[PDB]
């Protein structure tokens, strides 16, 4: 089911990992451009949503306040999560927001064209990614509405 | 994670429902015009996939064997489930088949456009129809080869 309480378009939020308390960021200077990160309120933090319509219904494109950008989760190159300008061009640009099924508090941030979703840990590099497979906590995100 | 062994484009199959045991039919005459059924085969029972591309990467259109019409899954209006001309015009035309996340080899009929999956029961009225919310076994099938 989706997750009930996605933001508004246009509203700004940041993406902060339930367990690891990590937030992701999205910038243009100094690959990896998107990974994840402890610590103070940096502008690449931030994002809104685009809404998708007819065949996107029900998905999303993640889009960096500051730079423009959207991200992108694919399995077939590396980066595997990154980002790329536009409003989503891509078919990889697009999200659903998956609401757990345990914690309705919390969600997964699904790929449908890479059938990934994010991940955030503090164990094995890689510690940030998207995955495919069984759901693990580690998978779980909140809103944090700014 | 998607359903690992969905059948090739244009092979056809019919859709059993694990624990019943009933299969979903889709005729032209006397609705309603998709539903279950507990008997031999018919060949209203046949369906083949469209593959989804491009925005699509992923999702299926079900098409019947010898109408033509492709299943639809709404939570707007009845019927509910159904069946409409063409190749997937709609949206709600189109079906993720997600893999079940404890029993491998069954999935369930997923709609992005409407958030539904599809459900076989025995219990009570409606025994068939789509669902938005929780998983449950009755929401799970099998591609039966033919």
């Amino acid at each position: 089911v989706n997750f009930p309480n996605i933001p508004a378009e246009g509203v700004q939020f940041r993406l902060r990992a339930r367990d690891t308390g990590y937030v992701i960021y999205s910038r243009t200077e100094n690959p990896p451009l998107v990974w994840q990160y402890n610590g103070p309120p940096y502008d690449d933090q931030l994002f809104t949503l685009i809404y998708g319509t007819g065949p996107r219904k029900n998905l999303y494109a993640i889009k960096s306040v500051p730079n423009g950008r959207v991200l992108f989760s694919r399995t077939s190159a590396s980066p595997y999560v990154g980002n790329i300008a536009g409003d989503g061009t891509y078919n990889d640009n697009w999200f659903q927001f998956i609401q757990d099924d345990n914690d309705p508090n919390s969600f997964r941030i699904y790929n449908l064209a890479s059938d990934t979703v994010l991940y955030s840990r503090t164990t094995a590099d890689p510690k940030f990614g998207n995955f495919t497979g069984a759901k693990y906590d580690d998978q779980l995100w909140h809103f944090e509405l700014v």
